[PDB]
């Protein structure tokens, strides 16, 4: 097991066809899991599964610059359930963040941060026991 939360170092940032693997199991009565790609202070992108927000079970993600959120982007696929194992995919393409669930194509997130070898960590939080993070090359 490892401990949540929990940082995951990037050396020398992110790069196309680096493919991030993140193994756990939701927690019984979770509320929300995040994913955090960090440049220091901004998130780069935030992936954040929220399991009951007004009733509904949604994915938001965005971008924090200055301490400050940006637009949202929602999705209503939601392929994690409470209590159980999940693995997640994150392929850094050249233009987004391609994000796989259990072997399922979930999303995709444009680069607004596009400084990609200066998003150097990966923080991994929320209602979760985490099993596993790692990264290759593909
Ligand atoms: C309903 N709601 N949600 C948000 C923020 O919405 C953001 C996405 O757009 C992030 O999810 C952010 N957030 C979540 C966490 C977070 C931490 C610990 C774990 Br453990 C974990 F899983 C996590 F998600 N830390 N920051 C979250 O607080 N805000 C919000 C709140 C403030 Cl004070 C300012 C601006 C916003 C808004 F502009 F984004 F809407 C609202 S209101
Ligand atoms: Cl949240």
């Amino acid at each position: 097991p490892l401990i949540v939360p929990y940082n995951l170092p990037l050396p020398g940032g992110v790069v196309p066809r680096m493919l991030i693997t993140i193994l756990g199991t939701v927690k019984p009565n979770a509320n929300r899991i995040a994913l955090d790609f960090q440049r220091g202070n901004d998130v780069a992108f935030h992936f954040n599964p929220r399991f009951n927000e007004n009733n509904r079970r949604v994915i938001v993600c965005n971008t924090k610059l200055d301490n400050n959120w940006g637009r949202e982007e929602r999705q209503s696929v939601f392929p994690f359930e409470s209590g159980k194992p999940f693995k997640i995919q994150v392929l850094v393409e050249p233009d987004h963040f391609k994000v796989a669930v259990n072997d399922a194509h979930l999303l995709q997130y444009n680069h607004r941060v596009k400084k990609l070898n200066e998003i150097s960590k990966l923080g991994i939080s929320g209602d979760i026991d985490l099993t596993s993070a790692s990264y290759t090359m593909i």
